[PDB]
């Protein structure tokens, strides 16, 4: 698979505050919120673009606004992933931006979620910081 974001430890900040960390591992990304948890991920580069698919995390872990949550759904086995556009500023600043979802059941070709361009509304964007 993809090896991008594992071993690297991230601090998360939304709207200008820091909310918590996030370190990725070869499966699972270890949030440090208000508790901690775990979600499921994995990383697809299509074409020159990545990809971040990551279970959902609750609010009571990691206290970000809902409508992060509001983007394309990636579905393979039973677990569902929220897909984000991975944007690399300068190897320090990231971005997980939502993307543009559909009215059709979630993707099963992770490849086909480049198909769809960024979420208009990008205000709930998160930021990771690396250390
Ligand atoms: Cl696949």
């Amino acid at each position: 698979e993809n090896l991008y974001f594992q071993g690297q430890r991230f601090e998360i900040q939304q709207h200008n505050e820091t909310i918590g960390s996030i370190y990725f591992s070869a499966d699972y990304a270890h949030i440090r919120g208000i508790e901690k948890g775990t979600a499921k991920y994995f990383i697809d580069k299509v074409g020159s673009k990545r990809y971040l698919f990551i279970e959902y995390i609750p609010d009571n872990v990691l206290n970000c606004k809902p409508d992060f949550w509001k983007t394309l759904k990636y579905k393979k086995d039973k677990v569902t992933y929220y897909v984000y556009l991975i944007e690399n500023l300068d190897d320090e600043v990231f971005h997980l931006s939502a993307l543009q979802d559909m009215n059709r059941i979630p993707i099963d070709i992770a490849d086909d979620v480049a198909t769809m361009g960024k979420s208009p509304h990008q205000n709930d964007r998160m930021t990771l910081k690396l250390n």
